RNA sequence: GCUGUAAGUAAGCUUUGAUCCAGAGAUUUCCGAAUGGGGAAACCCAGCAUGAGUUAUGUCAUGUUAUCGAUAUGUGAAUACAUAGCAUAUCAGAAGGCACACCCGGAGAACUGAAACAUCUUAGUACCCGGAGGAAGAGAAAGAAAAUUCGAUUCCCUUAGUAGCGGCGAGCGAAAUGGGAAGAGCCCAAACCAACAAGCUUGCUUGUUGGGGUUGUAGGACACUCUAGAGUUACAAAGGACGACAUUAGACGAAUCAUCUGGAAAGAUGAAUCAAAGAAGGUAAUAAUCCUGUAGUCGAAAAUGUUGUCUCUCUUGAGUGGAUCCUGAGUACGACGGAGCACGUGAAAUUCCGUCGGAAUCUGGGAGGACCAUCUCCUAAGGCUAAAUACUCUCUAGUGACCGAUAGUGAACCAGUACCGUGAGGGAAAGGUGAAAAGCACCCCGGAAGGGGAGUGAAAUAGAACCUGAAACCGUGUGCUUACAAGUAGUCAGAGCCCGUUAAUGGGUGAUGGCGUGCCUUUUGUAGAAUGAACCGGCGAGUUACGAUUUGAUGCAAGGUUAA
RNA sequence: GGGUAGCGGAGAAAUUCCAAUCGAACCUGGAGAUAGCUGGUUCUCUCCGAAAUAGCUUUAGGGCUAGCCUCAAGUGAUGAU
RNA sequence: CAAUGGUAGGAGAGCGUUCUAAGGGCGUUGAAGCAUGAUCGUAAGGACAUGUGGAGCGCUUAGAAGUGAGAAUGCCGGUGUGAGUAGCGAAAGACGGGUGAGAAUCCCGUCCACCGAUUGACUAAGGUUUCCAGAGGAAGGCUCGUCCGCUCUGGGUUAGUCGGGUCCUAAGCUGAGGCCGACAGGCGUAGGCGAUGGAUAACAGGUUGAUAUUCCUGUACCACCUAUAAUCGUUUUAAUCGA
RNA sequence: AGAUAGAAAAUAGGUGCCCGUACCGCAAACCGACACAGGUAGUCAAGAUGAGAAUUCUAAGGUGAGCGAGCGAACUCUCGU
RNA sequence: ACUCGGUGAAAUCAUAGUACCUGUGAAGAUGCAGGUUACCCGCGACAGGACGGAAAGACCCCGUGGAGCUUUACUGUAGCC
């Protein structure tokens, strides 16, 4: 699992060994869009609220199974635990020690 | 991060802990047992009290006001006391609902089987009603047995389709013994009574106050002599006070990278790793190592079932005589008429119900399948009682040589719904774009529906009626045929004309000759003008349980074999 | 506006009516009633291959033995001309 | 060397479909299905190649079965033929103008015709929004349609006096206590409910697209309450209160 | 019968609740599966002619019927001679 | 009814390139044998046949099939004495 605003990277589709930061989670679904990833085509129509249109190219959601945190120390791709410093559950890197998920 | 499904655009809320998830509490309109009166449920019209309002009236708010029950007081007829009867007050007393199940009663068919039918069978079944309880019924011997009693009850296996009952027909059909599940005995009347409340003169007596002891080795009072564990599941019956696991939220949880093909890999290839975890489901394809998890471990504020105790609350235990006394009355039981018990008023002894009769009190009474005499066993006519046992509307976790949308529920989808019927009721049809909505910006014809480009996408004969897309059926092309012919439409023989394969003594059409009246069912016999099918597709009929017989097979054999 | 309901009702009587067919309405349940009757019963080859007759039958278009098929043991000239 | 037509029927060997166990395999470098083909075995049937198709499925041995369809006037669903046939549901239309992509069919006008104890005006029962104004044209209208009882949007029903509730009761229905009843329940008194009846105070005109004894203008009437009263007068009788 | 010190009188002010109200109603909005030639209680109902609510024409007021254009054969249907 | 424009079913249906005569036959033939006749495809018409359609014979006979009814059939029965 992941957070809303951390660095990962994407091993799925088209766009693997490729970083990127999260924009959004949609929990509900577990759909993660990361920037840069999935570029999407999308043709919209001229109306009231948008005057015109034309073919957007805005990024599409992923499932969260396809996206992995970087260790911050090595830029390793990993997993991540969990540890209870003064009962609170914080992250950390499996691999390495603690992982900051500020923003 | 959120404001359900439901998309959206709008206003917002949230790290100050919200959103969400559990525990607890509060609000909970109207109808319905429906309960202030009425009524075509979800509506009308009030009495009373108290408050709001208005100068007042109209108006409004909140309690209350049904009927029964029981209890308690008032009052009290025909009538004199007194009773009906009235009139109040109180009380989580009753109503109604349901699980289409299970259980105990009251009532009780028929088609059917007997190859007819009446006895009998279906069957004490279905359907009705009345009670329940989470279980119920049954239960501590007037019981089997000739025993050496499983010493209460039930329930499972066997006895055994035996004994038996049967217009001795159809067909019904045990029980004991033995092997197991379960591991419970318990109180009241009766005698009698210290003391007392009331009639009696304390001589006799009444009582529910209470003790007393409840059983066949015959138990108890009696008279002696003697001595202070239970339990709320029967065995009296209430409730605080500490713990213990478990359950109605949750938490942590190992270990994978690279290339190849691809729209995307989990695949292939190579090299690793973890495993108390290679259950499972997701992920753009097939993942132990990506995600949710899994093994393992941890975890409740609370509100619950449950249980150890500590309290607590209850409280007599024996023997020996045995003179008297007591031990369940309109009862047993008999007669008549019925039911029940595997067994048909019959021997019905065992046992019940209606109608008449109607006993004994231990020196007694009942049973041992007409029966008796003797023997053996037991001690009725009062009561309570957990466990093993039956079932699943639910809830929780999981399983399936079970179905995968004409199946599986009627219902995978706003289904007991469209719809049908006055109503009881009856009751459907209907899942699948893609990985992602990326759901086709613009242009062109058209009023629009459509379409044709361009673009999205791996794919758009995946474009929303959207995965695959068969056949009947309808079209558009054409290679070869056909306008002198008599055709169950094929076969067999064959020229001509086109084509060229799963290359083999090849494919398409067919001038002309020979032969030739579909298929099913049913029949002595059917082209039959006997029957059945318009055509395509799907569905649609000797299976399963138990028992008997026979054959094959396999153990092993004077032995073989288990059932619960 | 109401009342009489199916073993019942109503009938100036026709077996007439009772929610478009009433010698006993409809709807559910016993219920998959029973049906000695008709119809249907779904893949292939190989081997053998009948009967439409007795006797008895509430029996005559049904059944039961017997005769006639088939399969497997056994018997071993018993069979036929 | 002999045998091999065959129905009721007996016997034997087998081919196929789903699922399961194990072993061994195939699969986006394209599975199952689907379509075509001139291929193989004695048959049930088995392969191979090429297209569509976009994820599962074969093979060996053995196990189990919802295992094989062409007929049951079978059931469900599709599509034929009859056939461009029958029918188009009582009737008088014609024409000018307009509207539109389109007009015998819609709007306006003139003429003509039909009803007129009614095809006219009201009002009940019943249906519930079909009512009105804009807009649309898929579907429904037995044709067409620019139209509508169709679809979309937004609207529309105003009461002291009208009809009910409120007041009364009939036929019936309920019925405390009560009578009778295997349970269920049936019957019934007092009392209630229940109009199709009895009793009850508003008339005219105007008014919009839709309402009007309802709204507004005019004028009224019936109940009720408050302030006041011109003197009714033991508050028993009264100005007068009454089951 | 009781009940009571009160309002009638000749005024002037106020208060009057719930339900139904659209629309069709001899009809394409109802009962007949249908925009069905059937059924659907009651009120008003004019003129000419007449006895008349008969009959023919018309007033008030509604309506021209949800398929048509041809040709005027057979044969049916309705009608006249 | 017929032609043209609009809309547009149904009963039925084993596949059909569906002739006549005399015969044969389950004994009354579009499909069989021997002959005779007949170019291909429509539209209006008639009704002899397809033992035409529609309804598992409104008659008849069977089923140890029903149902309703009758009586001095049997057995029983509410009720009455
Ligand atoms: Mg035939
Ligand atoms: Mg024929
Ligand atoms: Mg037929
Ligand atoms: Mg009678
Ligand atoms: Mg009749
Ligand atoms: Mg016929
Ligand atoms: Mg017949
Ligand atoms: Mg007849």
């Amino acid at each position: 699992h992941i957070k809303k605003g951390d660095n990962v990277k994407v091993i799925a589709g088209k766009d693997k060994g490729k970083e990127g930061k999260v924009i959004a989670t949609l929990p509900k679904k577990d759909r993660v869009v990361v920037e840069g990833v999935n570029i999407m085509k999308k043709h919209q129509k001229p109306t009231q609220l948008n005057p015109e249109g034309g073919i957007l190219e805005t990024e599409a959601a992923i499932h969260v199974s396809n996206v992995q945190l970087l260790d911050p120390k090595t830029n390793e791709p990993t997993r991540v635990g969990y540890k209870f410093v003064d009962g609170k559950k914080v992250r950390i890197a499996k691999k390495s020690g603690e992982e900051i998920k500020s923003n």
